[PDB]
């Protein structure tokens, strides 16, 4: 921090403009590097210049001064009397993790990476104390923009700080499941939701459930219809059904509708494949926090699932000409068939929502690596024995075309039926390569998946409320608003209520610290030392 | 059955009725000590299949579609292509090897083993708990085979016109007093041994 502060001090040029001989330290200099460490999303903590004068929350700044230079014992003492102690405890971990990766050391770089994991547990243990005194008031402090930490919430800090043990607490997951549904009750199930989405006249009867019974007892027919399209799970179901119906239609035209005059679904496949990319405009274009366009492109490229989604168009690249000239039957069927295969592979992403198979797809995406080489372990010897099959036949013959079909048939017969090597030697190689990396993943996959849930939840919250087949009505309507963030995950509370909330948090923090010290003095090692 | 002309639509109803009969027959192993808990865990295994079917059949049918797409591009035969695609899919299922044995098999095995792990302790307790309901039911059942049980079904009416002592009975008070005194003595012994043995914990000794 001292080195980087010196660098920003010397690099600012209209600060020495008054007196270049002597560099003068100011308040904004620490604020700029602090923003650089903590993140772009926050405004500068200390305002730019433009007796005794305290700043708001005169303890947060001393806490930063204690945390940054890795002062363990001072850090806990100063944090014991902080105003808000979930946001501060998470920012203290974010700063430490950011500044503990580019230090060029092995002693303090390891000490700070462990102190961050301790402020992590401080933040977790303070919040479960609030989540056990109340239920609804334990989330209004989970999502409230803090004026003393860069105008950011207590959830976006944890999500962006790679806090793997906080976003998978259960009190965080209940709040995420609640917004996954919306204003309607969660104790309904998925089968009922599918039954109601399949049958349009199935929501006005007593089938679906609701919470906030003011709308359940006195049910408004107009509001009931709008609530489902407001809900994001309905949007997800409409998207999955639309994409599957599209894929079936593409299969249909692959089968029988393949006319030189564009079949009634040629323009349809073009437009409904544009249906995927037109939303990609929204995902890629949107920057809730100030981020660079090239950073956005790099983030898009870093995603292998997005790479497959792009590869759909990448295998379009060879398909449009094949459609334009339909004479290339023999070369051209394979391009569209493999495009179908890649479409089906992209369809496999749907299980991230499935709680029981979401982490399961997560582990399979790391299972995919072993196949690339087990193929070279299997196919090479299968083809080798197929070669010996033709070698048995006759020794010398000159038929390039005929021997190709013969060897293909022999290899197919061997694959269909060899037993000495397939079931006995190869099977346990496969099973072992599986089970080695199967073992010891039980603990971490749950945390990883519960972390990855939020991105999809926020994406579908930001998605429009229309089915992909019809979503053009809003795609042509979201232009007039621009010509002339949401309150669900980030909102401003009223100050009078926020004061009471902060006092409640202070009381619960005091209780948690008191219980923590009382319970840690009772360790057997501590008793022996006593 | 009432109108037997509906051969083609109607065989499937009775055949699937047979399949459901066979599925109901699977409940018999709850008595089997070695496979009772095993059926118990399988009844929770049943969930993964509902979606592994969408993981398997969709791509099998997709590659069957590509099989017909290879054939010829443009043709108009709704009836013929149905039989052709069915035959191609059946051949693919019987024989594809790149995705069946390698990619899907470990997905299946893993979805299995994840919920296989850590159930060794609780399945025994669950099954030994569920045994009693069947035991009491068959205790309350009549003593005749189902083919002939009508003799008692037509005989259990006169008793009504004009709980069992095996699992719930009244004892004689004089004997019950001795039983309660024996219980009191054994409770005193148990409490005494329990406190004597708990004072010997190493943590308790360090605290002492």
């Amino acid at each position: 921090f001292h080195s980087k502060l010196q660098k920003v001090l010397v690099e600012d040029p209209e600060r020495p403009a008054c007196a270049p001989a002597a560099p003068r330290l100011q308040m904004h200099h620490v604020a700029q590097v602090l923003r650089e460490l903590l993140g772009d999303f926050t405004q500068p903590l200390y305002p730019r210049p433009r007796h005794v004068t305290f700043t708001m929350d005169p303890i947060r700044d001393l806490l930063i001064w204690a945390i940054v230079q890795n002062r363990r014992e001072l850090a806990g003492i100063i944090w014991a009397q902080s105003q808000d102690c979930i946001a501060a405890a998470l920012a203290c971990s974010k700063i430490l993790k950011e500044l503990s990766k580019e230090e060029e050391d092995t002693d303090s770089s390891e000490e700070m990476l462990a102190l961050a994991e301790e402020y992590e547990h401080r933040a977790i243990g303070v919040f479960t104390e609030c989540y056990r005194k109340d239920e609804e008031r334990a989330q209004k402090l989970l999502t409230r923009v803090s004026e003393a930490w860069g105008k950011t919430t207590c959830l976006q800090l944890a999500l962006e700080a790679k806090d793997m043990k906080f976003v998978s607490h259960g009190g965080i997951q209940a709040f995420l499941t609640k917004v996954w549904w919306g204003q309607l009750s969660v104790d309904n199930g998925l089968w009922r939701v599918t039954l109601c989405m399949l049958a349009f006249p199935l929501l006005l009867t007593g089938l679906i459930s609701f919470r906030e019974k003011r709308l359940q007892d006195v049910g408004t027919p107009a509001a009931r219809a709008r609530a489902f399209f407001t809900a994001p799970v309905v949007v997800f179901h409409l998207n999955i059904l639309s994409y599957f119906a599209f894929l079936c239609l593409f299969a249909y035209v692959l089968m029988v509708d393949f006319q030189p005059v564009p079949s009634w679904c040629e323009c349809a496949i073009y437009l409904w494949l544009f249906s995927l990319v037109c939303e990609e405009m929204r995902q890629l274009f949107y920057d809730p926090d100030e981020c660079g366009l090239m950073k956005k492109a790099a983030l898009y490229f870093s995603d292998f699932w997005n790479k497959l989604d792009v590869g759909a168009i990448l295998l379009f690249v060879a398909g449009l000409t094949c459609r334009l000239i339909p004479a290339t039957l023999y070369p051209g069927r394979v391009i569209l068939s493999l495009d179908f295969i890649l479409f089906c592979l992209r369809l496999m992403h749907i299980f991230t929502i499935s709680k029981t198979l979401g982490p399961k797809i997560i582990i399979v995406k790391r299972m995919m690596k072993d196949v690339f080489f087990f193929l070279f372990l299997l196919a090479v010897w299968v083809v080798s024995f197929g070669v010996a099959k033709q070698a048995i036949l006759i020794h010398n013959e000159r038929r390039v075309d005929w021997l190709f079909r013969g060897a293909v048939y022999h290899s197919y017969l061997t694959i269909f039926g060899y037993l000495l090597f397939t079931n006995i030697l190869l099977l346990n190689l496969l099973i072992a390569m599986f089970n080695y990396t199967f073992q010891q993943v039980q603990e971490h996959t749950d945390q990883i998946w519960k972390f990855q849930r939020h991105d999809l939840i926020e994406e579908y919250h930001g998605r429009p409320a229309a089915p992909p087949p019809f979503i053009l009505l809003s795609h042509l309507q979201l232009f007039i608003k621009r010509v002339v963030r949401h309150k669900q995950l980030k909102n401003k509370l009223e100050k009078n209520e926020e004061a009471a909330l902060l006092s409640w948090e202070i009381y619960l923090k005091e209780n948690y610290l008191q219980n923590r010290q009382f319970q840690q003095k009772q360790r057997p090692e501590q008793k022996i030392e006593d």
